[PDB]
DNA sequence: ACCGCTGCAAGGAATAGGATACTTGCGGGCTATATGGCGGCGAATACCC
RNA sequence: GGAGAGGUA
DNA sequence: GGGTATTCGCCGCGTACCTCTCCTAGCCCGCAAGTATCCTATTCCTTGCAGCGGT
């Protein structure tokens, strides 16, 4: 009956079809400097032939991290300012809402377009210039949180919505997205599906896409399961410093991480930390990242925030504290959150006593031992099927 | 004497764990179709006048 | 209490 | 009617003792036990409205 009232098995659609002029999109390629991974090529020219149909898409590219998959959306961004759509981007943070709102500006500070972000940081009263901008067209890039879908924003031609890293939505976030206009071309970037949507890419319901072509120096990372020994934590952080990299430290608490910060640091004098949480008045939080980027302190204690990620590739080392309760995906995609780079990294795993371990918690951690190897996600996925379910 | 700010609830994503509705085999409690034995004898038909 | 089987004189 | 033959069905078949076993069938409804499921918490994130210093 719900569908009735559609009148259509989804297929009162007509879509759109987007022009491309080949040279103008050469030149785009010329203005990024370097070269793509032969399955990255085979993404471009399935999103692009998409896209010239007149059909709207929902296409999933998941790859893995590490992968260079955010090129596929600046390009994709850049056919889209070619047709003046209104291109809109949605990432569940902030953290990485900034560093795609700075890497568009890398990628457009020659092509003349704007970009901007709406998030908390910015202030209301700009807000709602932003969104009259918006509603008279005269911006075609925004980046923002779940601020969009609040029955606020206006948009004169929304043709192309974004979204990132899918996991961590709930259902109906789409469907509110989706809601506006309905044949928007949908591209579903992420690393990792969760079980249900991994399902339905499995049944070609929906358009999928896999990129299994690591960059050429993106080496392997180092794990290693362990028990709660402070001394190994110490040492891999004097590694890292020797090195002249970052760490990044995970206990997962908002009361006692400020304690464990100085713990920490009466653990390692030699380390400079700065202490994270969301929930802070975010100046600091903005700049203690602009003081990572410049790397003034080596050790950042956080909360799942990190998980987003910003990687620079100076960081090199993971640390975590809490080993007993973390989903699958979440352990994978902050395993290759590291790296960037040719140096080896590595990813210290602290674990509290193995009794204490429930079962799950052991399945878990013996499975992601057991896999530890370049296009390792997706197989990750796979098992974590049947897993959750 | 008006305002933008902080702060304090309401609703999304990840784990453990008891309660409790649901399913099942029973134990006692109850109700309701033959075929290898003769002999004697008296009554009951059959019969053919 | 009643049936069935075997046995003794 | 009547004297007769033929058939049908009922009646009957020793006394005393010893040992052993087994004695209605089937349905049905309460009921004990065992279980899969559902609601109950914790941790993270991003909103929406009321106080509130400050001028
Ligand atoms: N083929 C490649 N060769 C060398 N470096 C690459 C290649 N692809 C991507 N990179 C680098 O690796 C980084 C990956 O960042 P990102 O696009 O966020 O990857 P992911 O989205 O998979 O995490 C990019 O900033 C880019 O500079
Ligand atoms: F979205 Be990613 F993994 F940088």
């Amino acid at each position: 009956a719900e569908l009735l009232d559609i009148y259509a098995q989804r297929a009162a659609k007509e879509g759109f079809a987007f022009k491309h002029d080949r040279e103008q999109y050469q030149l785009f390629c010329d203005s990024f400097p370097f070269e793509t991974t032969p399955d990255q090529a085979q993404a471009i020219n399935a999103v692009l032939s998409d896209m010239c149909q007149p059909l709207a898409m929902d296409r999933l590219v998941c790859g893995d991290v590490g992968f260079g998959k955010t090129e596929v959306a600046m390009r994709a961004a850049f056919l889209a300012v070619d047709n003046h759509k209104q291109v809109a981007v949605l990432v569940p943070t902030t953290l990485l809402a900034q560093q795609h709102y700075d890497n568009f500006r890398d990628r457009f500070a020659n092509w003349p377009v704007r970009i901007e972000m709406i998030s908390r940081f910015r202030s209301a009263k700009e807000q709602t210039q932003i969104l009259a901008e918006v509603a008279e067209g005269k911006i075609d890039i925004l980046i923002g949180t779940h601020k969009l879908l609040q029955s606020d924003v206006k948009f004169k031609d929304l043709g192309l919505l974004i979204v990132d890293e899918e996991h961590r939505f709930g259902v109906r976030h789409k469907e509110r997205i989706k809601a506006m206009r309905a044949n928007v071309d949908i591209l579903t970037l992420t690393a990792t599906p969760i079980p249900r949507t991994l399902n339905m890419a499995m049944s070609g319901m929906r358009d999928l896409s896999i990129i299994a072509t690591p960059p050429a120096r993106r080496l392997a990372v180092k794990t290693f399961v362990r028990e709660y020994d402070s001394m190994v934590v110490r040492e891999a952080i004097l590694r890292e410093i020797l090195r002249g990299g970052q760490v990044y430290y995970l206990y997962n608490d908002v009361e006692n991480i400020q304690k464990a910060a100085e713990r920490l640091a009466e653990l390692v004098p030699e380390a400079r930390i700065a202490i994270g949480h969301g929930q802070m008045r975010e100046r600091e939080l903005e700049r203690v990242m602009n003081d990572f980027h410049h790397q003034r302190f080596n050790v950042l204690v956080c909360t799942t925030i990190i998980e987003t990620g910003i990687d620079i590739p100076t960081a090199n080392t993971i640390i975590i504290e809490r080993a007993d309760h973390f989903g699958l995906a979440q352990l994978h995609q902050l395993r290759g959150r590291v790296g960037r780079s040719h140096h080896q990294a590595y990813a210290w795993l602290l674990t509290p006593h193995p009794k204490a371990m429930t079962t799950d918690a052991q399945k878990r951690l013996e499975a992601i031992a057991s896999l530890e190897d370049l296009g390792a996600g997706f197989a990750l996925a796979t098992h974590d099927l049947e897993i959750r379910g």
